[PDB]
């Protein structure tokens, strides 16, 4: 579990939307496995506007924050899970490094700020859902 709070956003995987994630949507794409609610309080979470591929992010499966190394925003096969069938998701960057399915939703960060969230993995690799690109985070 886990989620980005920057300004009067909510950001959290798809998959893991809540009751009052979806009574107070502001926007969902299946495709990247995002949703963005509204908050009634201020977050404090700033989000990157930059180029890097290297970061750091949060396992909760091994209570540990661990440096990574990340590919480009893709689109990338993924198999099957309890949450989508195997397909194609969009903007997903791959990296070496432990994930449980519960991971979902830890941040990934840089010097610039959050990158994205947890959103898949297995043997040994972990991947992230990017946030760069959507530059109406930090406005409205
Ligand atoms: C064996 C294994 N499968 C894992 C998944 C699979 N997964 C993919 C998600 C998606 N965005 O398609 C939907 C939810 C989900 O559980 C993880 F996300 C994280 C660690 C994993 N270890
Ligand atoms: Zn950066």
């Amino acid at each position: 579990s886990g989620a980005i709070y920057v300004g009067n956003y909510r950001v959290v995987n798809r998959h893991l939307a809540t009751h009052n994630d979806w009574a107070n949507l502001v926007w969902e794409d299946s495709s990247r496995d995002l949703l963005v609610s509204s908050t009634t309080a201020q977050g404090c979470d700033t989000i990157a506007r930059c180029d890097c591929q290297t970061g750091v992010y949060y396992c909760s499966s091994r209570r540990k924050h661990y440096p990574v190394s990340f590919s480009k925003p893709s689109l990338i096969f993924v198999e099957a899970s309890e949450y989508y069938p195997a397909r194609y998701q969009s903007h997903l960057m791959l990296a070496v490094g432990h994930s449980e399915p519960g991971d979902c939703g830890g941040i990934l960060r840089c010097q610039h700020g959050v990158v994205g969230i947890v959103s898949t993995g297995g043997n040994g690799l972990v991947g992230f859902a990017d946030v760069r690109d959507l530059l109406w985070l930090d406005e409205e």
